[PDB]
């Protein structure tokens, strides 16, 4: 769960603060995002995206309901949902979900 959380989708690790995030991850590829968890918040789920080098921040945002609207008019309740929907039409996050390169072995002796 949150904190160790399950190998899910191609951008599900684990929690990732945004610092880190822009900071760490020196962003050099064709385009992979990230989704990230609680930050400043006792269970918060955010969206990062990596560019050529920049680093975007667009929370996962909810509805007057409980569903994860980034937008508005693409709400919907499961992460995946989101990046489906932000697969070809990224009405909410501004870059479009390209690949999320696996971190499995990034470093670890």
């Amino acid at each position: 769960g949150s904190g160790n959380s399950l190998e899910k989708h191609s951008w599900y690790h684990g929690p990732v603060s945004r610092n880190a995030a822009e900071y760490l991850l020196s962003s050099g590829i064709n385009g992979s995002f990230l989704v990230r968890e609680s930050e400043s918040s006792p269970g918060q789920r955010s969206i990062s995206l990596r560019y050529e080098g920049r680093v975007y921040h667009y929370r996962i945002n909810t509805a007057s309901d409980g569903k994860l609207y980034v937008s508005s008019e693409s709400r919907f309740n499961t992460l995946a949902e989101l990046v489906h929907h932000h697969s070809t039409v990224a009405d909410g996050l501004i870059t479009t979900l390209h690949y999320p390169a696996p971190k499995r072995g990034i470093h670890r002796d």
